[PDB]
């Protein structure tokens, strides 16, 4: 004998907290489906798809926080009628974070590039944030996140990337619960590639930065770097920004100006290597000094050809070690300091 339809949502009637990070569908059984919609409490209706066979209908567009949804849906088959009305009421966010990724989408960076997500609000279950960033490589590499404070955290492989992966980073917070009522207000995603491997040592000892490229040493640079009182710290440096010029202001980074060891200094090709302060950057008036003694607040001063060559030829996510300084070694929470880290450290990570 025959059957009635049945009809199946991913939903059930009476439901709350529906999480709005997936499609919501139903699917019949026994028949096929011969009418769907799916309105908000305002009667408006909302975009949903019905496969080919007739047996799946889904949403197509983002559902909302707050919201109160009605389902109808009626099946037919050989053996009758069926009809459902569903309500459900979605998440009702407390607080509402958006994420900031970098690198930025298309661009090409070092090997010693982090991927970097920045919430504009302080994340109560850094686990679940983890959770719903997806990350992928290729070639395949094994990576792990960390946490440089409440807002951001970052992801990097135990080792430098190697050249020619693409990076893939997809933010998927939207309907996630982050915790304490707070959830994503919207998806990112991010694309980009490595590219060239290009370490460029600073060498205490000899006071020379020697700049290699996929292991060949292109450049060779007389630097000085910070005077015993203010050393450059030894460790590994992830290369930032870059500026034709920029004002280095000692305030900025915690050393008010009119301090002993204050400055406010207008510099040429300035690359910032830590978010503490440190650049390589054009000195003119330490080439005297430059391959022989250190003279500065702790940034490596290099000839103006040398700055400007290294505003030219370094990128973002390039790598710059500082070693045997009479200084202690970069935090790795500085911001470009991820890779003092030791691995087993960063791969326990601090979820908590
Ligand atoms: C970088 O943070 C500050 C520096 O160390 C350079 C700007 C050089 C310097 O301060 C100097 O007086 O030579």
């Amino acid at each position: 004998d025959l059957l009635v339809p049945k009809l199946t949502a991913s939903v059930t009637d009476g439901a709350v907290g529906v999480t709005v990070d997936a499609p919501v569908s139903v699917t019949a059984a026994d028949g096929v489906l011969a009418a769907v919609t799916m309105v908000n409490d305002n009667g408006r209706p909302v975009a949903g798809r019905l496969s080919p066979d007739g047996l799946r209908w889904s949403t197509t567009e983002q559902l909302g926080y707050n919201r109160r949804y009605t389902l109808n849906a009626t099946a037919l088959g050989l053996g009758g009628a069926a009809t459902r009305q569903l309500t459900f009421q979605t998440s009702s966010p407390a607080h509402l974070t958006m994420p900031y990724v970098m690198p930025g989408d298309g661009e090409v960076v070092g090997v010693g590039e982090p991927v970097a997500i920045r919430f504009d609000e302080n994340i109560a279950d850094r686990g679940a944030a983890e959770k719903a960033i997806k990350i992928t490589t290729n070639p395949p590499v094994e990576g792990a996140f960390y946490w440089l404070n409440n807002r951001e955290v970052r992801w990097r492989p135990e080792h430098f990337w190697k050249p020619g992966t693409a990076v893939d980073v997809a933010v998927n917070t939207y309907g996630v619960d982050l915790g304490e009522g707070m959830f994503g207000e919207d998806n990112v995603q991010t694309h980009f590639t490595i590219g060239d491997e290009v370490i460029a040592t600073a060498d205490d000892n000899t006071k020379i930065l020697t700049v290699r490229v996929n292991g060949e040493v292109v450049k060779s640079m007389p630097t000085s770097m910070g005077k015993d009182s203010t050393p450059t710290a030894n460790g590994i440096y992830i290369v930032g920004s870059r500026y034709k010029h920029i004002i280095m202001d000692s305030s900025t980074y915690g050393v008010p100006v009119n301090s002993p060891n204050g400055y406010r200094t207008d510099v040429d090709w300035a690359t910032q290597i830590s978010y503490s302060g440190v650049f390589v950057h054009s000195a003119p008036w330490s080439v005297g000094a430059q391959g022989h003694t250190n003279t500065s607040h702790g940034c490596l001063n290099v000839s103006p050809s040398n700055a400007q060559w290294f505003y030219d030829h370094v990128k973002r996510g390039d790598i710059v070690e500082v070693v045997n300084t009479v200084g202690g070694t970069l935090p790795g929470i500085d911001g470009l300091g991820d890779w003092n880290i030791p691995w087993d450290q960063w791969r326990a990570g601090n979820a908590k």
